[PDB]
């Protein structure tokens, strides 16, 4: 249990946080109107694979997207405050589905902690 | 009173270990992104000049460049986990490429062990 990935249970893991996250997404007022797809499959597999690589697991994510450019990534996309404050509350949603054996109280602060500054600092929009 | 860098070979092996390293780097999705494509050669060389010093060798580095100031010196760049891990994954092979003979299992480890600390005292981005 090295990497922050493989502590918390691994590939079995971020499919468990990233699909139920994706999930809530998909009935989600907020969101609905910024993710373009009506299929957020490959939204979901994109994150997944980049949260994945992110905390010490398979490089898929810069294999098949290259380097991580998230602010050119997200410029296309107007999110304001309200965009962030859904996207972290279906976020916490889906962590809080994981149990406390899988994902300790360390690593959930750490890992909860991360997706709340990486939030905030992808805010490109006034409204 | 052997110093490090004469006890590991010297100058051949930081030549032969910042050589491969950017060799490496040049076929690494993530990194070949970040380092100058327009000023590679300059970059390995600061780099080697940069190790030698640090582990006891010519001081070069600090009459060209002065104190090595390495968090603005990487201010310019994003560095995130996915950064840390790709330069840290590129440094082990070029580290791993280098014979037990010319570097001892005690040395190896005292280098990777800088390398590893050093990569995450650098991070400065969420992503
Ligand atoms: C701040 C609230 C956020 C909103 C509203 C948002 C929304 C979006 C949207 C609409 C896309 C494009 C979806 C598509 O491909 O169809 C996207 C892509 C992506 N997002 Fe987010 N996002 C947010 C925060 C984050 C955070 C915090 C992370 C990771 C720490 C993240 C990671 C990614 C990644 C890796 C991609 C795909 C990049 C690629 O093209 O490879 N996003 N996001
Ligand atoms: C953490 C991941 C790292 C990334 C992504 C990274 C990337 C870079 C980049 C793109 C440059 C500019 C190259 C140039 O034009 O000189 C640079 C410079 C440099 N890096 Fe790193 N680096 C990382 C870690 C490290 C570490 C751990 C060390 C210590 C051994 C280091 C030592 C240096 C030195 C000495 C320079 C040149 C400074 C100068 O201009 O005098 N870097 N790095
Ligand atoms: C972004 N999801
Ligand atoms: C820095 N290389």
């Amino acid at each position: 249990p090295k990497s922050f990935y493989d502590a918390v249970g691994g590939a079995k893991t971020f499919d468990a946080i990233v699909s139920r996250f994706y999930a809530q997404v998909a009935e989600d007022e907020v969101l609905r109107r910024v993710y373009p797809e009506d299929d957020l499959a490959g939204a979901e597999e994109r994150l997944r694979m980049f949260l994945e690589q992110y905390w010490g697991g398979p490089r898929t994510y810069s294999e098949q997207r290259g380097h991580p450019r998230l602010r050119m990534r997200h410029a296309p996309f107007r999110i304001s405050l309200i965009e962030r404050d859904a996207f972290l509350r279906c976020m916490h949603t889906a962590v809080a589905s994981i149990d406390s054996e899988t994902l300790d109280d360390e690593h959930r602060r750490e890992l909860l902690d991360y997706l709340e500054m990486a939030a905030h600092s992808l805010v490109n929009s006034p409204f």
